[PDB]
């Protein structure tokens, strides 16, 4: 099956805890994957405008380690569950992707969750501005704008709204289509 297949796909890119002791200032995304009309998606956030690092941006689900985490996956669905009320019976974590390290002193490390079919987005606004799907395979053939850094464009088509996707978050999203859509026949 479609997600039988994604999810042994992604199982061959695990790094798993390997790099999760390391003294890193902690963060942890998920990418969340959707299954919609026979196809995968991934589920993004816009950050609210409130916010002091990256207003209005957009981005994965996530945030800080905190004590309470038992692991870097749970950081990832405590972050989840708050931003966007996923809660954790609606997410398979099915792997850890190779971590970001940014400013020297910090790692993010990104996990794939398949979400639930019935999962329906309940932001807390004070957090989140938006969150909308994007097919994976946009990704393959992405609309992509010079800023010089390469910043992908996505129309959503149910509405117009056109996003900007740049950075980690678009090159985590690209890594992802790679890993799932690669080499598969018709
Ligand atoms: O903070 C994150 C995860 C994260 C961490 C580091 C870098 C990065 O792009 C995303 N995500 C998020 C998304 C929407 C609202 C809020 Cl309050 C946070």
């Amino acid at each position: 099956s479609m997600l039988d297949d994604a999810k042994a796909r992604l199982r061959k890119y695990d790094i798993g805890g390997k790099y999760s002791h390391l003294p890193y200032n902690k963060y942890s995304v998920l990418l969340p994957l959707v299954a919609k009309e026979g196809k995968l998606h991934l589920l993004f956030t816009v950050r609210s405008e409130k916010l002091r690092r990256a207003p209005g941006e957009v981005c994965f689900p996530g945030g800080k380690r905190d004590p309470t985490d038992m692991d870097d996956a749970a950081t990832a669905l405590r972050e989840a569950q708050e931003e966007v009320g996923l809660r954790p019976h609606q997410v398979e974590v099915v792997c850890c992707l190779v971590p970001c390290l940014i400013d020297t002193d910090t790692l993010i490390t990104p996990f794939v969750g398949l979400i639930d079919h019935n999962f329906q987005a309940q932001p807390n606004p004070a957090e989140v501005k938006d969150v909308f799907l994007v097919p994976l395979a946009y990704f393959l053939h992405p609309q992509v704008h010079d800023q010089i850094n390469h910043i992908f464009e996505y129309t959503n088509p149910e509405d117009g709204v056109t996003y900007q996707i740049k950075g980690m978050t678009a090159n985590l999203a690209v890594l992802v289509a790679f890993i799932i859509l690669e080499k598969k026949p018709t």
